[PDB]
Order: structure tokens, then C-alpha cells, then sequence
DNA sequence: CTTGTTATCCGCTCACAATTCCACACTAATTACGAGCCGGAAGCATAAAGTGTAAAGCCTTTTTTGCCTAAAATGTGATCTAGATCACATTTATTGCG
């Protein structure tokens, strides 16, 4: 059952590390916060990650759902999210 | 007395929101980690036949330039006849009328 849903879970194919990198992140950020005190700043888990601190950050922008289509905005009617995109 | 079909009733699954534009403002949580593995590509220089580009090297043709000068076009001004100019004063000939 960790198998299936290792690969195929969301509406899309993800990678396995890509979801693993996330908590990964996680029991660290919490870690500095119950001691110091203070938000871990990008600069000292970047010693300690084989992450710089630019390119980490555009990570985040590809996990997401990310968002359907048939949802109502406004209108509630006929208004649709994918009823509002110009097309070219 | 027992049996049937029929009528009334209930809860159930079922089908089913319709006055008409726009503006302003606002918004998201979660599956244990680490070591070892094969994967793509970082873009490396290579090298070749093949291709299409990019210097400017004398030829030929066009086009502006400066040229010469033979032949045709161009002022000199004082005198002199054939031309022109105005305004609005007065005189003239047109077709009819009576």
C-alpha cells in the first residue's frame, strides 16, 4: 500500500524525492524554533543542504494540486475558472 | 370462516432552483529517514562533409561631377511712333408703344 501510492497518487505523475524533500525541510525547521527561538533563515541551512537558496525556492512553485477548473468565482452561475483564460 | 383483489397510506428514491447589468474588497491542511543505485545531460572538445556566410579582389556598367567653348541668347539707354489707362459726363442707337 506505500507502493501505489508512491507514484500514483495525485491527478499527475510526481516524482518520489520531490515529496520527500518537502519533510525533509520540516523536522528541521521546527528544530531551531524550539531552541532559539527565531524563523531558520536561508542562509544557515544552506551549509548544512546541497541547496544554494535561489533555485530552492522555484521548488516549492511546482508542488501544488494544483487548482481544477469547474469551480465558482463570482457569478456562481456560469462563471467557471476555465472560462476567464484568453486564448492565443 | 378464509380468501382474494383493491384502496389508502406511508416512507422512500427519485427528479429537479428562471427578474435583469455592473462596481469595490478578500482567500488553503496532510504519509519516518538514510544508504545505495542507475539515470540523464553539464555542455566538453572533437572532426568531418556538407552547407550557407562573410571579408573585399579587379571588372563592367551607371551616375554626378568638372570641364571647354561653338553657337545662340541677352542688356546698354535715349528717341520715337503706334499703343495703352483711368473716372463717370454726356450722347448715342436698340428693339416697340401708342
Amino acid at each position: 500500500i506505500t507502493r501505489s501510492i508512491a507514484d500514483q497518487a495525485r491527478t499527475i505523475r510526481i516524482p518520489v524525492h520531490m515529496i520527500e524533500t518537502i519533510n525533509k525541510l520540516n523536522r528541521i525547521s521546527r528544530q531551531m524554533l524550539q531552541e532559539m527561538g527565531r524563523e531558520p533563515t536561508p542562509e544557515e541551512l544552506a551549509e548544512r543542504m546541497l541547496m544554494p537558496e535561489d533555485k530552492i525556492r522555484k521548488v516549492l512553485k511546482i508542488a501544488k494540486e494544483p487548482i481544477s477548473m469547474e469551480t465558482p468565482i463570482g457569478d456562481d452561475e456560469d462563471s467557471h475558472l476555465g472560462d476567464f483564460i484568453e486564448d492565443t
